[PDB]
């Protein structure tokens, strides 16, 4: 009953949804790819995590395969997606976790070794994106190729969708700030496409343009063309936040806001969204599996209709948590 | 050039003084301080480790603190009332200490026979000022003022032009703002403010300010029109104001471009600067602006709804104003 | 006569609140009083509750009828900045820990006992308490000694291993660097440190050398070795976890595979729990939350020759020290 | 001056560079780099997180990299042997990419006219040297040499002191160690060096290095009497080195601060620095010195066994020595 999955890239993400899947058992992970890291790297990679401690389970290499729980995974060593074996190691959904293969042409390349589906772990160009608890039930079996969207997204639209349920969102500005990532680098060194990501992320806020908030307008189409945004890296190894300023349509005093975000942390968007008036701050999420939780404390409202809301997100934990989730619901629907 | 002293010698203290004598634009003769003797002075002032090695000398001789030269009297006094500033020849005194922010607990500075008190930081309820905004409304009558906080500095210039050529009808502000003083290493107490007693190095930190709203007070028309936040981040200095407004008149972004590269070249210079350039904050590390307007940064959605980003060296901008401020001051006396 | 030890904590800090955290995990000692005049009860709450370093407590804690209460247990709260002034005996305490870092002396620690408080133990080193690290010299513990020392972080973690080496081997001499995560004594950005200046400089910004005392008083603890170590600290900008590099001359000859096979021997049997081993390829972070006092790094040591020798161990100098406590309170309630 | 081409412009040929131009010692005139454009150069030059905006001027002009008024010929070539150094008139080459460490690489230069190489790195084949050490080995016929390492340069000078006046007996070292570019932000990919692959913000992270055993290379009577090892921690330059060493002859502490501080003030002049002062990483922040000792921090258990610590700018010092290396190569001819 459990879909078989393969994951592409045993980064963060190809990690965190592998440890996310052996912990909730919502899907099975029976392969592997990445070119980069062998076998016996990748069980001292998945044991050992500086950002969410030791895996609790155990792992080993045996007979050439990565045995999880006693679950034994097919490991693939390919540059080349088109070239991974996916239909003879038993994977139905592929995980899409490179960050190099994001356009439905490049994630589609996982069909020829024998994939069913393609859930790319990032946004896309071109293929239809989701965030669960806001548009999950769009999906269909038509569909072959899809986007988690992004961890940002993934705060932002949860909150989005409960405000412009109740109120609308007339306009919004977002800005995240953000944990470093695996993009960026140590000292000031090379990124040509761009400058400032180059710069050493110990040392610097880093202004950094995101598509997240516009990205909300896709899995919400009456917020099309109303939101975009920008982002802050810092020096922070994991958790971030969104700051979301909007204009709403009908008026709304702090606690009429308070209310409904609180009301759909605890029935439709539970796991999803959380609420909390606690005195917060980023590493209280760390490890927290949930997509965004609203910080009633950190918020301030100037009038009725012009607010700035505030979101925390373990980047890392919540959207893993997501894909995962994410491709439980397809398989259901198979 | 006015003669100045200083109660407190912490970080504003000492940038005040450093602004002083690199400026050269007005010159110290007092320091006071009681958690701090001389030998200690000569050391905290010499090395730091945001701004690198003091460019100059710096000496303890016959009981004074010589920088460059030139002799300051130390006083230990630890009652602000009890300071024989007239004694020193103070003419102009900076309030660092922070606890002496009300107009009353430092008038105190009167009472040591000094003249007027410019405090570094916001008052409840003196005079506020920063320079290119409002300071041509300092006339002699005034003894205690303030000049407002950093992030205030760095506010008001860009929300003044921002206002003088569109009309912000509303905005809001998040400031991402390096470490201070009045962190924590590790998770310790803060009894009023606990998420301030998280620790510093591991956590983005949510925290109350008034900055936005202080702008209200320097430029009357934007009161009641803009308030805020900050997030605590784990850099050493540095930090970043990013305001959302909404514009009465329509302003492309190329036009706020425009009109804030004008001023910055213009009656705003060396008050607010403006790039293109691909910046990160440690570029604007020992900048002297109070704001600097990040071109490529900022977003708009639409002609009337903008996100303004704009860097500030938050220890080093606001002593250069202080030593501004005062250097204006004594044009007028 | 003495069964579970019900205990005070004086000074709700890192080791405060992770000694309490230790004493509910483990079981060993009853937390049933706690001092601290800078923490009021519903901030001991949100305090304990949420950690930055270690995570959320896993348990209850709230506030009732002026209690704290942990797991269901009722903890009368204090807010004394005088010790001598705490109602130890009419809360129940019997053991106090003493970990406020301002009173270290027997004459200081001490003035629980006017409180009604049996004894004392001092989370940190002391100028004239007797010096004890558990799996060293706790058995030296007898029940005369009424007010005495756990050490410090640095000395549980250096001794353990000392004894081992010198044990097998013999230590001519030594001299140990820590590389120690930054702590509540120091100082986010530059600022006053009168008596110390290099701590008042910014922790996320430098590395700081700090003097420390641990290696010397390893040669009180093992006496065999007094005179015979020294060494010095690096503060850098970590939030918790340090590391132990002990360079020293050995006797007898001592081939590196010698040194592994009898660390991880004692690892195993007589120091478990105290000293482990590892040859995995960790990172301080590996050790976050680890309980032991000094946990032998066999990759990251190296030797010159067969008698001089560069030995690494890491410790969670948070979590493995307040475990330590806790376990020297209850060794101490056994031998009443 | 001798005309210099630097093949890679990551941060030890951009230091190079910034070195040559701030000590006039040499002339670059050339720059090599297949991955950074033109554009792109005078951006990563000019900027700089942990020294600082250059202090000079930087544009493109003509096609070249312009620096001060000095025009500088830019190649973008893969392979090495392809590079037309003759052509732009650079005789001496300063190889820092970190790919093309042995002679056998290293010398792919001298196909495109250069004369010799200078490595920016250890090497397993080619000649290591240290400046006050024995860069006085260096001779004509050596066409491609090493400048070893950070932690070589830091060490060596210091363990001359030591060994010249009491003898090393034996000594073990560690190095705490800025993060450098080869460290990953989060936990990541390092297949041959898996904890380098950890991420470097969260961890100290130990790391074997030849730095120490290479000490007995420059100083040939250390053979086999020195090795070490690194802690690499969260900070962004500036390292320190703690040698634990076993004397011959009996030395009071106060002995060897006499011969260090002579040393530094001699022979080893702007090589090894001696301090008194309550220094921290930061205070050696854009120093050049190679090694200074900190008289304060090091301990001694007896008058034969001391543990002594020297700072080091990994990133400024060990650049300063690659252009003096190559002064005094270019002083031999
Ligand atoms: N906070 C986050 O990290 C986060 C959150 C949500 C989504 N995402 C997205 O998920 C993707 C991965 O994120 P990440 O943080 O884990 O980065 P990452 O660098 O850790 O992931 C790359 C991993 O895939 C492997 N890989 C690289 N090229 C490959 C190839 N050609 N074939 C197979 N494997 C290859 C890498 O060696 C590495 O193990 C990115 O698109 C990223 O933006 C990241
Ligand atoms: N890495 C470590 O933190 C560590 C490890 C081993 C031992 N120790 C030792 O344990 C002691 C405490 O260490 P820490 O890191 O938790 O420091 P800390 O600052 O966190 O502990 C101080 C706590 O006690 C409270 N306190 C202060 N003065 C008090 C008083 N007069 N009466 C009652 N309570 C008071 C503080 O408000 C604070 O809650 C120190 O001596 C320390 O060196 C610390
Ligand atoms: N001893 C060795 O074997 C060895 C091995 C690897 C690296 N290294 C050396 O690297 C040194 C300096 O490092 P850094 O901190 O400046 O690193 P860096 O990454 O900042 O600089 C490397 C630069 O070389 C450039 N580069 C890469 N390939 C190139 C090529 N084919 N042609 C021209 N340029 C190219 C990159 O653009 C990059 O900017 C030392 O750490 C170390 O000596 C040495
Ligand atoms: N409205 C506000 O936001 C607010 C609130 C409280 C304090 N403050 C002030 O506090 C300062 C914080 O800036 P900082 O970076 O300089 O902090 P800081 O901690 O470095 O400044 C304190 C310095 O003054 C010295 N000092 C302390 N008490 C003193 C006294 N009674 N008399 C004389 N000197 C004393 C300290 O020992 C220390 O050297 C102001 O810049 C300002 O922020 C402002
Ligand atoms: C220094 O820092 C060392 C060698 C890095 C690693 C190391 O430290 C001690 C022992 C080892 C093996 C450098 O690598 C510097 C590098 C950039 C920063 C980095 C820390 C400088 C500028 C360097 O010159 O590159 C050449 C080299 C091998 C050493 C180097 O100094
Ligand atoms: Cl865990
Ligand atoms: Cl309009
Ligand atoms: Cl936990
Ligand atoms: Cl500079
Ligand atoms: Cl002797
Ligand atoms: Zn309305
Ligand atoms: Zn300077
Ligand atoms: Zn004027
Ligand atoms: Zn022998
Ligand atoms: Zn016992
Ligand atoms: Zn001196
Ligand atoms: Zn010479």
């Amino acid at each position: 009953g459990k879909v078989k999955v393969g994951v592409n890239g045993f980064g963060r993400i190809g990690r965190l949804v592998t440890r996310a899947a052996f912990n909730s058992g919502k899907v099975d992970i029976v392969a592997i790819n990445d070119p980069f890291i062998d076998l016996n790297y990748m069980v001292y990679m998945f044991q050992y995590d500086s950002t969410h401690g030791k895996f609790h389970g155990t792992v080993k290499a045996e007979n050439g395969k990565l045995v999880i729980n006693g679950n034994p995974i097919t490991i693939f060593q390919e540059r080349d997606p088109s070239k991974i074996k996916w239909g003879d190691a038993g994977a139905e959904y592929v995980v899409e976790s490179t960050g190099v293969f994001t356009t439905m042409e490049k994630a589609g390349a996982h069909l020829q070794g024998g994939a069913k589906r393609v859930i790319i772990s990032a946004p896309s160009a071109d293929a239809p994106m989701f965030v669960m608890g806001v548009n999950h039930e769009k999906y269909d079996n038509s569909l072959k190729i899809i986007s988690n969207a992004s961890c940002t997204t993934n705060c932002l639209a949860p909150l989005a969708k409960v405000i412009h349920d109740n109120f609308g969102i007339v306009e919004g500005l977002m800005t995240t700030v953000h944990a470093i990532t695996a993009t960026q680098k140590t000292v000031d060194g090379p990124s040509g496409k761009l400058w400032r990501d180059g710069r050493g992320a110990l040392q610097n806020i880093i202004p950094a343009s995101t598509g997240a908030a516009k990205a909300v307008g896709k899995v919400i189409p009456e917020l099309n063309g109303k939101l975009t945004g920008m982002a802050f890296r810092v020096p922070t190894a994991n958790v971030s936040v969104v700051d979301l300023t909007c204009r709403l349509e009908k008026p709304a005093k702090y606690d009429d806001i308070k209310k409904v975000v609180k009301q759909a942390s605890e029935g439709p968007l539970k796991g999803i969204l959380g609420y909390t008036e606690h005195q917060v701050v980023s590493s209280d999420f760390n490890s927290d599996t949930h997509s965004s939780t609203f910080d009633a404390g950190a918020g301030i409202a100037l009038n009725d209709h012009f607010v700035k809301l505030i979101s925390w997100y373990d980047n890392e934990f919540g959207y893993s948590n997501r894909v995962v989730d994410l491709m439980a619901h397809m398989a259901s629907k198979e």
